[PDB]
């Protein structure tokens, strides 16, 4: 019950790389404890000890604690999103089967169905930091450069920081082998990128003229249009389904490649030269 009392946060306690947190839409924004503005998690002297977090906190009416996860200190923050049930016991068997293999500080997120653990270790070269369940779950694994929200309401008992090889996170998270977001925040910026579907839009035919958009922005480049388009709201089953020998995706983007006159070169950042105005708010 007693935030302090508890093993874990004694050793983070010796690191002067706490802040404190708010609840923005669906955010949580790490803030500076002791003068309540906005945080850099790169910024060491934006953060506190944990006394002038506990007391910022109250300053400024937060929500919680926070803990930046730094390069240079001990801690591996593995991040389990979505995995517990209405009464906080697990249900999906991948984080069971992790909470078997990795057993170190433990707690309940504050949105009450994920899970943090804390871990002293370092992470295999050939994971991704984030991985996806078809569930809804996810695993998200950090040391460094971000804060994780610090509640205190220890799981199972697993009260303390352990020294463990994290070998064995290769069995769950995936393994890893302009620019893509590059374009995507310059469609963004230009207003060309699309919103998701909403009641009685015809989805096919918002299709077609995002894939136009693609075209232009994308250079013809239609390995690229694809890539873009699966991380859209526009992006469902029917992309990929069989159609007269080809997906119905590559035929609606080798259209859109035919369509489209103009294609946008970033060497001469012909902006201008976009045939399609954007998209209404």
């Amino acid at each position: 019950h007693m935030i302090m009392e508890i093993p874990a946060i004694k050793a983070l306690s010796r690191y002067a790389q706490w802040v404190i947190w708010k609840k923005e839409r669906d955010t949580k924004i790490p803030y500076n404890p002791n003068n309540g503005k906005k945080a850099s998690s790169t910024d060491p002297l934006a953060w506190g000890d944990i006394d002038e977090a506990q007391a910022g906190l109250v300053r400024y009416g937060a929500n919680g604690l926070g803990f930046v996860l730094t390069k240079s200190d001990p801690f591996v923050f593995i991040d389990l999103d979505h995995v517990l049930d209405e009464n906080k016991r697990v249900k999906c068997e991948w984080a069971r089967q992790l909470l078997k293999e990795i057993k170190s500080y433990t707690e309940i997120s504050p949105s009450g169905d994920g899970l943090h653990v804390v871990v002293s270790g370092k992470l295999p070269d050939y994971i991704k930091h984030k991985t996806k369940f078809d569930d809804g779950s996810a695993l998200e694994v950090y040391e460094s450069g971000r804060y994780m929200t610090i509640t205190g309401e220890v799981f199972d008992g697993r009260d303390d920081i352990k020294e463990l090889d994290l070998s064995i996170l290769g069995e769950f998270a995936e393994h890893k082998i302009l620019d893509d977001e590059a374009i995507i925040d310059l469609m963004k910026r230009k207003g060309q990128w699309p919103d998701a579907p909403k009641d009685g839009d015809d989805w096919s035919s918002l299709d077609m003229s995002f894939a136009n958009r693609l075209a232009f922005w994308c250079g013809k480049d239609i390995e690229r249009m694809d890539r873009i388009f699966r991380q859209s709201p526009l992006m469902r089953q029917k992309w990929d389904r069989p159609t007269a020998g080809s997906t119905y995706g590559r035929i609606t983007l080798k259209k859109a490649c035919d369509f489209v006159d103009s294609v946008y070169d970033p060497a001469l950042r012909n902006e201008s030269d976009c045939p399609f105005e954007p998209y209404n708010e």
